[PDB]
């Protein structure tokens, strides 16, 4: 099994064309709106489907037969984004294809810098026989813009753009410690289009570029895609009553 | 649970023990006979661990652990690993140690060096040994320095450039950032410069322990790099030979 070695999951994300990911939030979205979102993804030509969130309670439970019900609805890899917590590391289920593991480097607090890869390894297998556990996507994960929120649970301080100075630092690890992902997200603003060209040109070819946050247009998403980010994330503008009509917007 | 990755006592022990010079004895070198005499007068000395490391190491496992335990009947001392990983396995544990070192290359141009090997190894714990019997794990930066082909072909390191402190101050920051336990500085052919030694104690946090080895044949280079900074200044090759007591006794004294 690959685990933190680039997988079947990191090879499909490095060779599909760039494009929009849509991201749901297992903790807001009930079961039945994600298999009826999820059955869309697929026909609108998306590389995967992202199950992700900040908060969350009762993971284990929740999670695998959330898991199984949009894996009988969709053929794309389904991967998991949370943060990790002390004591259990970051939270896992069999059945997902994969678990995207944010290494948060500007946070002030060297577990979620790094510390929590040490604590999800150390309890690697437990529950889950080796052989179906999801391949892991070893990502540099950095936040943009005031965000409180992020910062009191995780430690992060939004990256400074007033020079290149701290992104030139991240650039330097995420090339020599040879992550295979960055993730570039914003909660409350907008990741900068030239901070995504900037890490564009930065990386190496095979590093796969997320970007995130406030994604409700698909002008927004050609923007990013032009800016060299190889998906482009976005949940909330799906989160609402009228999403096929948003959904089919920001794919168009 | 362990305390494995998280601080423990060996840690506590490196962080508040009197700076000063540190034995390492090579198990695959050393004869375990050699290596208990030594350990007997490193603990007179008042030294505060004694490490155990090698560049090359075969049957590991079944060397090691009655070696460790010798030397553990000898002294009190913690007794603490340090060898390079090997991937498919990670770093190589023996039941009985205290610690292992765990040398993050920052330096080398194989990622697997600079840090995956740090998750395979805690992916494979706890493996063949229980975990309450595990060693503790000190989170180390190691940076090599000089001309050095042999760990460059067996690592992917590169020698760190003194020609600015553009490099070193990358390595600094994400020692502080990462909170890494311990920076290992190692020359295997030169010296580990002074001033390089003292760039790395003034950017480092207070509780972050500071070691340099390779080539010290001498108390003079002992207190030299006390000065500038070191916390323990190692030394192997030093004690290789027959006369090693009165050598033993000038890098001491
Ligand atoms: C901070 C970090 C990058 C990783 C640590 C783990 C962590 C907190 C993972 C949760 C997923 C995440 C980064 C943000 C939540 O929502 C956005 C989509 O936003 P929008 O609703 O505005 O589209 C998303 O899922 O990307
Ligand atoms: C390259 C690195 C720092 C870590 C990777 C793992 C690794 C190669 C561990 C083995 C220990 C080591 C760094 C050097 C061998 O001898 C010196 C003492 O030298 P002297 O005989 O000149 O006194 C020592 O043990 O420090
Ligand atoms: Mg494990």
């Amino acid at each position: 099994p690959p685990l933190w070695r680039p997988g079947r999951v990191l090879a499909r994300l490095r060779e599909h064309q760039p494009g929009p990911v849509h991201i749901i939030d297992p903790f807001k979205v009930p079961v039945t709106e994600a298999v009826e979102k999820a059955a869309e993804l697929t026909r609108l030509g998306f590389a995967a489907v992202l199950l992700a969130s900040t908060d969350y309670e009762s993971f284990e439970s929740h999670m695998e037969p959330y898991v199984a019900a949009v894996k009988a609805a969709t053929p794309l890899p389904v991967v998991l984004h949370f943060p990790p917590r002390p004591g259990a590391g970051f939270p896992v289920v069999r059945g997902a294809d994969a678990l995207l593991l944010p290494a948060l480097l500007g946070s002030g607090d060297d577990y979620f810098v790094w510390k929590s890869f040490l604590e999800t390894l150390a309890a690697f297998p437990g529950r889950i026989p080796r052989e179906e556990w999801p391949e892991l996507l070893l990502t540099v994960a950095l936040t943009f813009g005031e965000d409180p929120r992020t910062g009191d649970l995780l430690g992060t301080v939004p990256v400074s753009t007033a020079s290149t100075e701290e992104i030139d630092r991240y650039l330097h690890v995420a090339r020599a410690f040879g992550f295979h992902m960055v993730y570039l997200y914003s909660r409350n603003e907008h990741v900068p289009p030239e901070v995504v060209r900037h890490f564009r040109k930065g990386l190496g070819p095979d590093q796969v570029l997320f970007v995130s946050g406030n994604v409700r247009s698909g002008r927004q998403v050609t923007e990013y895609l032009d800016s060299g980010a190889d998906y482009v994330g976005f949940a909330g503008a799906l989160e609402q009553p009228d999403w096929r009509s948003a959904l089919a917007e920001i794919a168009g």
